[PDB]
């Protein structure tokens, strides 16, 4: 249809105007913002820099081409054109994985240490980016790969030439940065969900009276058992979550070890009335063994993290991990699963990591956990007091930026995913599936994929601050003369 044509002539036009403005407005309010002229915003200038490159020279040759019906310009533009929105495209997906990992750095070395994290090799890595896209790009030229088609009326990546050459872009260019990118902020959400969840008003040393060997002996002794060294379990009582069939496992295998003499533990929680019957039946057969089946208050249970020397932490699947982060205030040292969630929190000086669903290897470990000398042991609680604390102290920082980054990488996802679908089912069978796959969905697929180019601008004035009152400050520096 003729409104169709016009349509798609509109959505460029826009992408074109809106990315050179937007994406100077980028560049120039990194280098005049003394809050966005950290080094860590490069890859923010690299990526302005790829979004910039396709509105001057490629799209407008595209926009043309629409209004001729045809490619009026010679090869060597189809050539140029169609390699410089190669290089753009794929620099700016690839830029995009190296925020991802600038931000997961930033969070991990905030957390370890006092000074702010910079940056330093990030421009030398951006020159790493553009070496590796060039070197994907490149082979397109010699190949014969691009090609004009009419139906989109511009010079691309056909991905009916070869499908091996389309295949590997799916899979290098889109799968893998995907990944690498979904796993990058996950980390980073899980990270900023332990720090809003800890509370150390609460879970805090100063409402512990006396001694830790002395709780520890009250404690015990309100139990009926003697000294010894004191394990703790605090967890629902379930076949194959919280692992408390591992922990019951792992206490028999001990019970004919001379070492479980000078071993206590104290097992709370609730659950399979199966799990209940082989606690309590360990309870009778031996008094090192407690099982409390009642539900205790956050008062109670932090008296506890501060008397008990041990907590086990048998999880099969754990994704926060919070009681981790409640014992370690306390200075209760963890023996956990290294699942996910826990191995975050717990750091080989601050506990004691085990694979998830062994009885034997939890054994070994708390026969590990008893060899441990009282001087070991002080500092394994300091190191897991100072662990706690460094998680708190994130709380008032802005993590609004980590959002306005996730926004700019979920709109380049949306924008990409059909482009790429198709790719794999072309791939398949190009001699078949070429006419097989609807006209609409292609068109829409490129047209979707050009208008991310002007797209981040837009992002950045919309939900960081920063560039939205840097925009409207540069806009009014231009335009209100000086007398
Ligand atoms: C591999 O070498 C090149 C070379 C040139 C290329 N141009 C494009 C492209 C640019 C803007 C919008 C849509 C596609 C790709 C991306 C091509 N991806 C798919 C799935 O066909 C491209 C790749």
């Amino acid at each position: 249809p003729s409104w169709l044509a016009s349509a798609l002539a509109c959505v460029l036009i826009f992408t074109i105007v809106v990315d050179i403005l937007g994406n100077l407005l980028v560049i120039l309010s990194v280098y005049r913002n003394k809050k966005l002229r950290n080094a860590g915003n490069i890859f923010v200038v690299s990526l302005a820099v790829a979004n910039l490159v396709v509105a001057i020279y490629p799209y407008p040759l595209v926009l043309m081409s629409i209004f001729n019906n045809g490619w009026n310009f010679g090869y060597l533009h189809c050539q140029v054109s169609a390699f410089l929105m190669g290089l753009s495209v794929i620099g700016s997906i690839w830029n995009i994985t190296g925020i991802a990992i600038d931000r997961y750095l930033y969070i991990c070395h905030s957390l370890k240490y006092d000074k702010l994290y910079s940056s330093k090799n990030s421009l030398c890595y951006v020159l790493l980016i553009w070496l590796l896209t060039l070197a994907a790009v490149l082979p397109n030229l010699r190949a014969g790969t691009l090609q004009y088609d009419p139906r989109i009326y511009s010079c691309t990546f056909a991905q009916s030439v070869s499908s091996a050459y389309t295949i590997a872009v799916v899979v290098f260019h889109f799968l893998v940065p995907m990944i690498i990118v979904i796993f990058c902020y996950l980390r980073i959400w899980i990270l900023v969900l332990q720090v809003r969840g800890i509370d150390c008003s609460f879970w805090n040393e100063s409402y512990l009276t006396g001694s830790r060997d002395e709780r520890k002996k009250s404690l015990l002794s309100k139990f009926g058992m003697d000294e010894g060294v004191t394990f703790m379990f605090i967890g629902r009582f379930d076949r194959g979550q919280k692992g408390v069939d591992v922990l019951l496992k792992a206490i028999e295998i001990l019970s004919s070890k001379k070492e479980f003499q000078e071993m206590r533990f104290i097992i709370i929680g609730k659950g399979d009335p199966e799990l209940e019957g082989w606690a309590r039946s360990l309870e009778e057969k031996h008094g090192n063994v407690k099982v409390i089946t009642e539900m205790l208050s956050r008062e109670f249970v932090r008296e506890l993290y501060g008397s008990v020397d041990f907590v086990i932490i048998p999880s099969y699947f754990e994704p926060f991990g919070l009681v981790a982060l409640e014992a370690m205030c306390l200075g209760a040292i963890p023996i956990a699963s290294a699942v996910g969630g826990l191995r975050d929190i717990i750091t080989n000086e601050t506990g004691i990591l085990v694979k998830a669903g062994d009885p034997g290897e939890l054994a070994n470990a708390i026969l590990k956990a008893l060899e441990l000398s009282r001087s070991d042991l002080s500092k394994f609680r300091e190191n897991c007091k100072k662990r706690a604390m460094s998680f708190s102290k994130l709380k008032p920082q802005d993590f609004r930026n980590f959002v306005t980054m996730f926004v700019v990488f979920v709109l380049f996802a949306i924008c990409f995913a059909p482009l790429n679908f198709i790719g794999l089912a072309v791939a398949s069978d190009p001699a078949s599936m070429v006419p097989r796959i609807p006209e609409w969905l292609f068109v829409a697929s490129y047209y979707m994929a050009y208008f991310n180019s002007c797209l981040n601008p837009i992002i950045y004035g919309l939900l960081d601050q920063n560039f939205r009152k840097e925009y409207r400050r540069i806009i009014v520096s231009l335009c209100t003369a000086r007398v």
